């Protein structure tokens, strides 16, 4: 049913002529046993992906957020359970409505986070899909990519999730590696989309050289890595920098990533 | 044990714990350490991949809420990001869409959309106001072991008035700071097993088995008693199994109970509180 839901989600925004991006976020984990209480877990807070999903929404994009269950959730990740449990005080007794009050300084940007989210929900521009294991991820990724294929160039894939490279078909563990699990996979299902992959390597030289090869083989468009943020394509390389002036003003680097990618997307389209 | 790196500010954690416990002991209040969530272990230096013993922590968080409702002082040692008491009932998507907007912000929401939201905030706030709920986060096995010893030393002075409700899924394997595809993992030093009893010899110790398979839990249960010398072993089987050296109880969640909004943990707590009373 996710296949059906994602397809309607994308076709609808496609008909309004709105761009749509699949943001993957968080890490996948792989079971080691049958019952499965143990898992090899690719750590990732999901913060980058969540903040990016936020910046895409503000930039007008439709957003399909495929994310690791319990990893950072857009908007809410800025307000952990203990923060809002202690800040929100029941205002008074009501008419089907509950009333609360809180110190603005206790919940900074809370009202704006609520608005942005509710606006996206009312506009039907944000669909959230949870995955836990590599298998969940692979299945949901294909469904999302097939849902975005009809938008051709207007679809974007922002693959920030840390995808497991190894799986299991004194504790003894031996696993089988899967090379393709390093490649973006979405081009086989949505060959016309604007595809971006994230690499972990932090050496400029390695990243540029690795990305350039990966780009010629798999044919996606952009590779992003944190070195400053380095954005790499077959014929360019951009180093983004966060200005101390912007830092103090509370500007996150994901906003600039999304800004630079969105303009690249426009040219691609 | 020393072989594991100490969590950031461990000593401070030890002190905060010792004081929260002593303050409540002096009030004649029972204190329970609830462990919740799973631990994970690194396999290489500069860890970006871990072996993670999973547990959502939902039952541990729910148990903490019920213990608080029973007047216990609760020390919640839990896996960062696993279920948090009260909040776990209203995940991100739920409150982001139900809560809608002077120096003081005002909000409104259909009570229908956030059932029991108000009573949850009150229970939590009452606990914080009264100093009855201390929260300690852990992530790795190393964090857990160090913070658990601190918690044991913190509750020891309470004698039998202290309870340990050990619900966390603790890693069985690891990789030594020294001894660090096909990865081989060494067994977690058995000396760590009785860590709690060794620091709090007189406490009412209860281990909660996360498994729900009847056969598997029953045997795992009758073992934690003979060998580990815990007072009680509890597990969800639907019914709850509560085992002691001299008794085996099965508890059911009624039809009218599952209706009036009663959860099994509340029942587990009622049962454990009287056994504790008799133990004291």
């Amino acid at each position: 049913r996710w296949a059906e839901v994602m397809a309607r989600f994308a076709a609808r925004l496609g008909a309004q002529g709105r761009r749509v991006v699949l943001v993957t976020s968080g890490g996948t984990k792989v079971p080691l046993e049958a019952r499965p209480v143990r898992f090899l877990d690719n750590f990732s807070s999901g913060r980058r992906g969540a903040t990016s999903a936020e910046a895409f929404l503000a930039a007008g994009y439709g957003v399909l957020f495929l994310y690791r269950a319990r990893s950072a959730f857009p908007y809410a990740h800025r307000f952990p359970p203990q923060t809002w449990l202690s800040a929100l005080r029941p205002s008074g007794p009501l008419s089907g409505l509950l009333s609360l009050e809180a110190e603005e300084n206790a919940l900074p940007g809370f009202a704006e986070a609520l608005r942005s989210y509710q606006e996206a929900a009312a506009a039907g521009t944000f669909l959230v899909v949870e995955f836990t294991t590599l298998a969940d991820y692979l299945h949901l990724l294909q469904a999302a990519a097939q849902a975005l294929n009809p938008l051709g160039p207007s679809a974007m894939f922002y693959l920030a999730a840390a995808v497991s490279d190894f799986y299991v078909p004194p504790l003894q563990i031996t696993m089988k590696m899967v090379p393709k699990l390093l490649s973006p996979l979405v081009k086989d299902w949505a060959p016309k989309a604007f595809i971006i992959s994230f690499k972990l390597e932090t050496d400029p030289a390695i990243v540029i050289n690795r990305a350039r090869k990966a780009l010629e083989i798999y044919q996606h468009q952009v590779v992003v890595a944190n070195i400053f943020v380095l954005i790499v394509t077959k014929d360019s390389e951009t180093k983004l920098l966060l200005s101390e002036e912007e830092i103090e003003k509370g500007v996150e680097i994901e906003e600039k990533i999304v800004d630079n990618l969105q303009s690249r997307h426009t040219a691609f389209i």
